[PDB]
């Protein structure tokens, strides 16, 4: 899983450990919470 601070794509497969993807740039690019 993508750990806290690892980048994810909101709306896409955000395999974050918390599952939470925080949109940083926009809802198109973010980081795992």
């Amino acid at each position: 899983c993508l750990e806290s601070g690892t980048s994810c794509i909101p709306g896409a497969q955000h395999n974050c450990c918390s599952g939470v993807c925080v949109p940083i740039v926009t809802i198109f690019y973010g980081v795992c919470y």
